[PDB]
DNA sequence: TGCAAATGTACTAGCT
DNA sequence: AAGCTAGTACATTTGC
């Protein structure tokens, strides 16, 4: 039915930087990119991102961005 | 040179019964009064040091209650 | 309390 | 019109 982002199943707000996504994360990928950030990982390099979980593990949710293949160009 | 026995930050005294840092005094207070519905996103063993105590309420609060933090 | 960083929403710019 | 996304400002969250 609703349209789901391919990083965290939140609904869906159009297909950004490649990849199906919500709104949330597009911004997030583009501040991950193009800013610092000392995003550390406390489980396994491995964490489950949804909607809630993924506030938990920036340092995942980053990479599970980049697996779904966003791009800034 | 004193450690905080939940993620081991500097200690700032003995708070709800266990030695603790600031960060740790505020979130266990914060989560035994409201809820504390929390979830992880590892495996129910996130490592809870002073940089990633942020990153997982569910195991930090878990760890509180390990060291023996209450209302006493 | 304050200050600030991180996160998320809603909106505008600009294209086709 | 219609439909799209990238950008941005604002608000909210979260933390010393
Ligand atoms: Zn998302
Ligand atoms: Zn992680
Ligand atoms: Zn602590
Ligand atoms: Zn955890």
């Amino acid at each position: 039915h609703m349209k789901l982002c391919l990083v965290c199943s939140d609904e869906a707000s159009g297909c950004h930087y490649g990849v199906l996504t919500c709104g949330s994360c597009k911004v997030f990928f583009k501040r991950a990119v193009e800013g610092q950030h000392n995003y550390l990982c406390a489980g396994r390099n491995d964490c489950i991102i949804d909607k809630i979980r993924r506030k938990n593990c920036p340092a995942c949710r980053y990479r599970k961005c980049l697996q779904a293949g966003m791009n800034l160009e």
